[PDB]
């Protein structure tokens, strides 16, 4: 067999890092690879243990070239949802993650562990996502959002159609296909938009959810590939008002911003997209922090992201990072990260992506 | 190896170079020729007034890193392989500014010298402006520091302000670098003010109008013309939101915000923010209101889409630097940012070349 010769190698790579930076031993390391070879042949896989997945998914955070504040990568609440067999199990462990993270308000950065090598798999790309529909004429709702809608609706879902339906959890056990459960509207925190300095901002009747709790992602630690572990941060400013917010395809909310603030729309040399992506960021900046939720604007985290650099030199490892995503997506050149460029090599434990089901 | 390399280069070249323009293989066929001989006999050769023009075009369109080959097809070239002298190389030198600047609306041009170093410019740019570090502080442009000092080692010294202009510094044959400073007359200047702010004009700020790029070699068929200065018209960002902005540049975003009465005591109030897009603004506004060519990120973007569009349209694969492409401020605001591209290098192109002073 070549899965347990290669499964073992990462193993035995993973353990070796892995209890080294735990400051453990060298004979403990030998002990553990023991245990893991006798049993990856008598069985055919391993477990780990709670220190391995653990210590081990703080890892896969620190390694994610793609992450901005990966700063606080040691502060993970990690959770082990692996004894779950059922699908009413898995569904309480995603309801809890949703409350536990929230943390009716200071958002705690927090991962659940599901049982490996696809025994459990959840579908949606995040927990907490608005809906996607494209009715008649009009695209409703999150554009990218749609197929994962188009699927829901398919298992006998159905929304309001409003511009923020908020997705059911649905999840594929042991086998067949899935089930979904609608989230409790009273479970789902979320932030309405103001703007301190423009009253109007609101007749704009914009929101958004406060924790990103993505989870289409697979989570690989020592070789083992975790299919099903949701994990979450807390949002930076850009994200939503950059991105979900300010973008053709999604929202497009720049034009309607402009307009209500006087701007014209006739000439982009007079900058108004621009002008607009500030107070369409300001605002959220504000709503958020004025609700209490936890956010970061996209300096500090740059800010922040640095003291991660210093910090990780001063422990002997290296950096390695994405450019192209660690940019804030507004005034990238104010940020040091933009003037230096960074190593996209992937080392393990990290997270990657899977095939969507749904399609 | 070395001259047969070249023979591989100069054909593959002549080929896609003749198909385009639209002629008939009945040529390329018979003028690829005497190139195979002339090779054989001296050790290179030349190109016509009609290749090396289109074979340039063909680098600016090959152009990974720029937005605005949109107009590559437009390039005002100049033929000068027969320059041979300090003092001629200095007024062809002097005729790329006089016809680029026009006088205000900016001529997209280039100026070919001679090939393999018989020419070298030192100059990043014909103009711009020199970098000094003083004791306690640092003056001018901290991105031509090292090269200005080289300057200053040749001779040459500057008024050590923010804006003096650097001087033109050129090699040839072999030997002595020379310079000589540039006639006032030919540096076109664009004082920055506000619309709005009528106190903006008190931050003093100025800038050139043509960037000319002069120290990279264009390759093409085979042939490094070491010497090729080329330029376009500004683009907002590129001076308002690097130039100005970097705090290694000219750090000045905190006074913009400063002056134009924010807080800089929080990031959370996105201070730094306000304050590029009224600096960009600043430029773009300026520029206007002193007739030079100039354009924003929003119309640049587009246009570049165009040139994306005609290149497909057209039966050709479009390369790019999406990092180098992605505008300095309000990135995803263009079609480019969320996109992927090639960037693949298909010559004849432009590339770097180490610089004689470091
Ligand atoms: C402390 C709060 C956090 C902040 C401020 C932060 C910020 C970011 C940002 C800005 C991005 C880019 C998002 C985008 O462009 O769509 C990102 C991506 C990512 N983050 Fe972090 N993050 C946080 C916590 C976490 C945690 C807890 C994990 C893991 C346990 C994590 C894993 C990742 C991964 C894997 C990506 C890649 C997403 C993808 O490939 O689609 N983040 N993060
Ligand atoms: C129509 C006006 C033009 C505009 C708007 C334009 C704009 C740009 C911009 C904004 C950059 C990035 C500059 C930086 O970040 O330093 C760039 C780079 C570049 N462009 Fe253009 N360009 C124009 C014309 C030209 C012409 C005429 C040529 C060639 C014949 C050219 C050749 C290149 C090259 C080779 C680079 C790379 C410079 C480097 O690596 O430092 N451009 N251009
Ligand atoms: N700060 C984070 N944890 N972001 C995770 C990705 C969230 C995604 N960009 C969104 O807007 O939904
Ligand atoms: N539009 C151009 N051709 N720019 C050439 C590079 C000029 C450089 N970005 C500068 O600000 O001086």
């Amino acid at each position: 067999r070549q899965h347990d010769e290669q499964l073992m190698t990462k193993a035995e790579q993973f353990i070796i890092a892995s209890y080294r930076e735990l400051g453990k031993s060298e004979q403990e390391i030998k002990r553990r690879v023991n245990e893991i070879r006798w049993e990856v042949e008598q069985t055919g896989t391993y477990r780990h243990t709670y220190e391995e997945l653990s210590y081990g998914a703080k890892m896969a955070w620190r390694h994610s070239n793609r992450c901005i504040g990966r700063l606080f990568w040691q502060s993970l609440h990690v959770i082990d949802a692996r004894e779950a067999v059922t699908e009413e199990e898995v569904f309480s462990y995603l309801f809890h993650h949703i409350e536990v993270a929230t943390n009716g308000g200071k958002i705690r950065p927090t991962i659940t562990i599901f049982r490996p090598n696809g025994e459990v798999r959840i579908w949606n790309h995040q927990l907490i996502r608005y809906a996607g529909y494209e009715t008649e004429e009009g695209i409703i709702g999150d554009s990218s959002s749609l197929t994962f809608t188009r699927a829901c609706e398919q298992l006998g879902w159905k929304g309001e159609k409003t511009p923020f339906d908020v997705l059911p959890l649905v999840i594929q056990v042991g086998g067949q296909k899935p089930v979904w459960t609608p989230i409790p509207k009273e479970l789902v925190l979320e932030v309405p938009i103001e703007h301190p300095e423009f009253p109007w901002f609101r007749d704009l009747q914009l929101k958004w959810y406060a924790v990103p709790i993505i989870s289409d992602m697979c989570l690989e630690i020592g070789g083992i590939r975790y299919m099903a572990a949701p994990f979450n941060g807390w949002y930076m400013g850009t994200e939503i008002g950059a991105r979900n917010f300010a973008d053709d395809y999604r929202y497009n909310m720049l034009p309607k911003v402009a307009s209500c603030m006087g701007l014209d729309t006739n000439s982009n040399a007079s900058l108004w997209k621009d002008k607009a992506l500030v107070e369409l960021n300001i605002a959220v900046l504000y709503s958020y922090k004025k609700a209490g939720v936890s956010i970061v604007d996209h300096h500090t985290a740059a800010r922040q992201f640095q003291l991660f650099e210093q910090q990780e030199k001063a422990a002997g490892r290296h950096v390695t990072g994405d450019w192209t995503w660690l940019i804030p997506p507004l005034s990238p050149a104010t940020t040091h990260i933009f003037h230096r460029s960074y190593d996209n090599t992937m080392m393990l434990p990290n997270f990657f992506y899977q095939d969507r089901p749904y399609e």
